[PDB]
């Protein structure tokens, strides 16, 4: 009834599917824009069975976007890095429609307006900021979400639980702190704040105290969980730096993220600004799945590994 109608772009995506599910679970009328040449047919069928309205089309269909924007209240973009400036197509429709109550561009990472990485990653951040400036310039109501590290994503990446190897690779010293959150919670919380007046025109950061850790600490705890000690092999920072300069694109981009995440610890290298909102504090009936709980999940039923597109 009163439920805001939510439109999600990139809904079949890695993090996008969680926003679609949390939206439906929260009883929000949910529209999912997806490409006709969709290969996520089985996932779309699932969304459909959950009550979601599927809208096939291309971002180039400006008029379709405009007429669609008119039927919804909230717009969330969970598009991949390759499609970042394409968000200007979504932005143009919103502007023409004029009725959008909240717009969440595709961030869901580190806090771009307060951290600096190597040229490769610095370039992608610059783009996100371009989007942000355009949003504020037009006075479009928004919410900037810094979700920090996708947990299942990085546990698979750093621990390779689907590989009984005796060694484990540590980037840099492994002493750098970072925060990692379960993908399911990132989705649910993003939907909550997209309608939370407390997040209107604000930067929301997902940093629950129970999800801050270093590579070494993560490894050490995984070891206790499974009762197996691993041989640690470090990759010097200087080597990671050289690679970002040598390796081509997009190969060198995740190399720059790794340095920024696990070597620089850009997800913990800053203190909260006055206007910042840390989401775990917003809802007493909700909580982020903790690291220990996450390790438990990877023991009882580990989720499959995944790689982001660059
Ligand atoms: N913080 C972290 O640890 C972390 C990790 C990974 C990603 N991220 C961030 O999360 C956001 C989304 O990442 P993601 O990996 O979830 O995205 P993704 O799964 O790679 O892609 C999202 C969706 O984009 C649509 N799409 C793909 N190619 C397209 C094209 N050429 N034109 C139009 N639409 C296209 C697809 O949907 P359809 O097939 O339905 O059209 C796809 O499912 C990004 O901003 C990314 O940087 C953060």
């Amino acid at each position: 009834g009163m439920k805001s109608k939510i439109l999600i772009f990139g809904g079949t995506g890695y993090i996008g599917n969680h926003m679609v599910k949390g939206s439906l679970k929260l009883g929000h009328p949910t529209y999912v824009f997806t490409r006709p040449n969709s290969s996520k047919t089985t996932l779309l069928d699932e969304f459909q069975s959950l009550g979601a309205i599927i809208v096939k089309g291309e971002l180039d269909e400006h008029e379709k976007l405009v007429e669609l924007m008119k039927k919804v209240d909230v717009v969330i973009s969970a598009l991949a890095v390759p499609q970042y400036l394409d968000q200007f197509k979504i932005l143009e429709a919103i502007k023409v429609a004029g009725n959008i109550k909240r717009f969440l561009p595709s961030d869901f990472g580190v806090e771009e307006d307060r951290i600096n990485a190597l040229p490769p990653f610095e370039a992608l951040i610059e783009r996100k900021r371009m989007i942000r400036r355009a949003i504020e310039e037009a006075n479009i109501p928004y919410t900037y979400v810094s979700a920090n590290c996708f947990a299942s994503y990085f546990i698979n990446y750093l621990l390779r639980p689907y590989d009984p190897k005796d060694e484990i690779t540590v980037y840099g010293t492994g002493e750098a702190k970072f925060a990692m959150n379960y993908e399911q919670d990132i989705g649910l919380y993003t939907i909550k704040v997209a309608t939370d007046p407390r997040a209107l025109n604000r930067v929301v950061i997902y940093r629950p105290s129970t999800n801050i850790i270093t590579q070494l600490e993560l490894i050490s705890r995984w070891e206790k969980k499974i009762g197996k000690k691993f041989k640690k092999i470090h990759v010097p920072e200087e080597e990671i730096v050289a690679l970002t300069k040598e390796l081509p694109e997009p190969e060198n981009i995740p190399i720059a993220i790794l340095h920024c995440l696990f070597i620089d610890g850009a997800t913990m290298s800053y203190d909260f600004k006055e206007n910042d909102v840390e989401a775990s504090t917003l809802y007493p009936e909700l909580k982020f799945t903790t690291i220990d709980e996450l390790l438990d999940i990877f023991v009882h039923d580990p989720p499959p590994p995944a790689s982001a597109a660059f």
